[PDB]
């Protein structure tokens, strides 16, 4: 391992692909999930990927990688981009680590409360609207 | 049973009666959920009554209801209504369950915030500031 | 013990000190948990001091101060000060405990949304911008 990276999804994110096939496209979480571990072995990444439904959770995992040698991490906060501010500012705790925002649908394109990101000012860059291939486009901001 | 229901109430609404008697009636949280028990077993309606007063909890319940057969959902997000997105995502995720929004106090005569619901959009009926009895009319939406 | 307090921090505040030092100072959480508890010993005032970053927790921790004999509440919601009106219910239904909200930064010299208290309407008092020192001034308002 060269670097090691954390990728969090948010809330209803474990439920891709089965559902909402329309927003989110055809694919699963658990091949999202394979395709970023396979990306990274590729590329001499160790990369641990995490999910919840609780904000709480996503605060705590945030603060471990701070402790364990955390480089970067991947972001995708589901629902809670659009207004949870303890979750930013558990971003902004770990000032050291490199952070992406992804969001895999085309926000703008929706409802007018997905256009807000309370989260995105406290990153490093942010990649919306390419599915699930966003993920891979922001380890390769990381590994840069 | 002909039918299974998931009622959901969010956080706060386990001190019914014993708290803010003026807003919400004398009666508790234990005498709603053995109304609801009573009605639905006269109905031959099988049904779990659920509360807690953490929003990924309810999540992850509803998330449940995909896989165990429930049909309708009747769903009191409590203060939640007024900002959890991430409760309107999950509810959007069970497109196939229908789904009725209850509110026991007349949210509309309260405090401005209130007036918004993040959730009404998602499900199939709201049920606004009838007293406990508000459940049972959901159910009654929910059987016919 | 002539009284018995509850101080509640939100999330993040247990990464006090050891980050964003030019907003919250140098002093840490432990620190912070030390100096009220020897404080309250020298006034004869029992004392719990409980962080979580879980927003159905610090509700849970609220509600079982109705049945544990608490007289008063001391909270620093963190970022949920701005957003959680769950939070600010919780503490609506214990009306007969006296509450002090504290906010260790100037909240007011920072960005917008910090401006915004759904917490504060339901207290019985609210303490800004003076440091660790401000959980103190809490503290004996309560004891006044």
């Amino acid at each position: 391992s060269h670097m090691k990276i954390l990728v969090i999804n948010g809330p209803n994110l474990n439920f891709l692909g089965i559902r909402e096939k329309n927003i989110y496209g055809n694919e699963n979480y658990e091949y999202l999930v394979n395709m970023i571990n396979e990306y990274c072995k590729s590329k001499n990444i160790e990369v641990e990927c995490y999910q919840s439904n609780h904000e709480g959770a996503i605060i705590d995992k945030i603060q471990e990688a701070y402790f364990n040698g955390t480089d970067g991490i991947v972001i995708n906060p589901g629902a809670y981009t659009h207004y949870s501010y303890a979750i930013r500012d558990a971003l902004a705790s770990v000032s050291h680590i490199k952070k992406i925002e992804v969001h895999i649908s085309n926000v703008n394109e929706r409802e007018e409360f997905r256009h807000i990101s309370v989260t995105e000012p406290v990153c490093n860059g942010q990649i919306v609207g390419q599915g699930l291939k966003g993920y891979i486009m922001a380890i390769d901001m990381l590994n840069s």
